[PDB]
């Protein structure tokens, strides 16, 4: 049995996470997208992910505490998903990767997010949103809908 | 009828700046140096631009809000104009970039300083400032000023 | 009266190279496409360039031989424009920038070529074609059509 | 059924690239190490696979010709996997993973080799072993026994 | 005689610190560690780099206050050596050396840490050592001790 | 005694080169720059880097072969010294500067070159020179003579 740990604070998740939550989905048996403790609460995040991931019947949603390579041991898993788009620090994610496998033996895969959606970062989302401009076509609709609620 | 926007914090301007400015005045009909809301007040960032920029007489000082391409689209251009330097986050720029022809059209041109300026920027020049350090050859005379004005 | 220059072998022009003609060509008031003298000869190359942009008047095609800054100043500009996409030598571009700006004052305006069209370069897509792959999507009709041809 | 190629021209294959394997090996179903038509003729090249990877029962080597995403479709598989180390060419490998999920929808996982086999390449371990100096730290026994023997 | 300062906050000192202190006390006649003024008081993180650095008798730890081309001009020597590991930001310390060489003349030579400490740095052992993890053979045995402590 | 090496085909040497000589010059007892066997034939390479160096007395100017680590062991010396320009391939210096720590103890410095010298390159000044450029603000006056010679 397979499986891969997509971590993140997804605050929210982008159609760029879910673009690499379903590559995962398609290559593992199981996949976990641990919420790791903002904009948005806990429960909203959570709900955000669930609503987004309903075409993925081996994915599962967990809040998740401490080290990544701990929730990954523990769930019974021995890797970590990670996607890579424009901006993102990835020499800060290599050290990460090289630490994660001294501590805990635990390998990090990364995969190239759709050009489309290599842009978007919840981050910017979140600015680019709160400043007026319209960044529906880069993220579910589920977090649309309460992107816009917050807004009015 | 062509423009583009320069668009930064300017706290203060360098002559890495100036020569971005100088290189956008010469290839655009008009050039708006937009000063987006730190060391100096708002009014002293618009006057050190001013003051350096005497010899661009199609160069244009304006204080900017919200989105720099909400900015450019109002004042009818489609082109941003961004210098490169070393310790530029280009990867950032790059998403921004892509973020914003995505939200707006408008295009972003990066032009690299001139090597003589290549490692100044507004926050190292004020650390250095700050402790001592002789950064007069990086900066307009105008901003030298102020600068002595407050160590003093 | 200004102009870019867009220098490059292009053998063929894909869309990644037209997304950039078209966006020299809306902030310049004349573009020339320099043919720097491989698949298709220089007589192919041109028309490949021209077929693809019919749409855009105040672009032209033209051979280029030598140093482009010596096109770039004898046709009367002082502006380069080039792309950059995923795969570019940047390092190497910036060394070319700041050479060219040195011997003859010649700036050079980066841009980042869509997403969409960020992954195809000239060498992959003639590489990937002669393989047996689909890059059809990615290169105007008149190089498909052509290409097409030889393959057959 | 999971299923990952690791691609190459493994010229000679390097603990590297044995490490990568490894990895692969324990999180997919099955790993097909495709030998990409140099040193070492293509069936020396399998031989020191094969010895070198006696550990791994749900490895296969095999001999690919093309493009790799044909190779990966063919076998029934839609996920590549390559290893970085230092001085690999991410730049390209990341343009070359965006045009491979084009074409055929494969996605390509990178992970980091172990840091200690993080400066080894096939090109400069036979570059510095013609020069006289000493790999076999870095390569597997099957490979050092045979370039031993075309040193003598 | 010559001379080299390692300067930094070593908050606390770790193995690829120590590596590189090794590096500039076998090719310089003194080195100083300066420690720029966190989770360790200045007089720990002085105690904690004597104590790791007992078998290098040319080397001398010092703090060091403001801009670190004064400390070095100061104490009789005019080159700073720093190291380079994973997650290092190079672009911003090369905009430094940059900046150094310019106020001061002072050269900054860089150094790549050993691979095996090449993913630690204060800042990511601090953190893995707060939420369980073992970071013990990355660090000086003073190092373990006082982290030992304070977890306790 | 330490000593320092500076290793490269230097074809021909360039200023940026030359910065990094007195930079090594004052910082070790000796420096012997390594001619590593191009446009110039060895003889001409070691007659201009002798030109350009008559101001640095501890620095000595020999033909190398093989493996620089070979070069700088029997000279009796541990430490390369290299310079970093735009356009340096980095990654690939980090590559052979970790397998030359690991198969011959040798340590390999790194040091910024001047921004003014920054990006010239031998490949790049040749090939500007030969299409018409002057280059000779960055070149040595010896090469300079040399290099007008083969062109007229
Ligand atoms: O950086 C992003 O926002 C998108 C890629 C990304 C980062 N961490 C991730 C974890 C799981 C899946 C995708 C990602
Ligand atoms: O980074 C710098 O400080 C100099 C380059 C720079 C950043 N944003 C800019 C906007 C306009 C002109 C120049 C710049
Ligand atoms: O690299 C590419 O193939 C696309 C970007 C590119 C390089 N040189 C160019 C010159 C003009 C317009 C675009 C480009
Ligand atoms: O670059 C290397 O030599 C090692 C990493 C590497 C490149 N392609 C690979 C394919 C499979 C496994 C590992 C690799
Ligand atoms: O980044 C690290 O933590 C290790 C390398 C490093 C940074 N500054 C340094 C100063 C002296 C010696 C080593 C270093
Ligand atoms: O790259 C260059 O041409 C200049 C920097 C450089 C590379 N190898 C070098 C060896 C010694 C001194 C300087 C250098």
């Amino acid at each position: 049995m397979t499986g891969a740990v997509c971590p993140g604070s997804f605050d929210p998740v982008t159609l760029g996470h879910v673009d690499i939550f379903e590559r995962a989905a398609a290559q593992f048996d199981e996949v976990v997208v641990a919420i790791l403790v903002g904009m948005f609460d806990l429960d909203e995040r959570i709900a955000m992910v669930k609503e987004s991931t309903t075409h993925l019947p081996n994915l599962r949603v967990q809040v998740g505490h401490g080290l990544v390579v701990d929730f990954v041991r523990s769930c019974g898993m021995t890797a970590i998903v990670k996607g890579l788009r424009t901006g993102t620090d990835f020499e800060y994610e290599l050290q990460m990767a090289q630490m994660n496998k001294h501590i805990a033996g635990v390998d990090t895969f990364f995969v190239a997010t759709a050009p489309r959606y290599s842009f978007v970062s919840s981050s910017l989302a979140k600015e680019v949103a709160m400043l007026g401009g319209d960044v529906s076509e880069l993220l579910p609709e589920p977090v649309n809908r309460r992107l816009r609620d917050r807004l009015n």
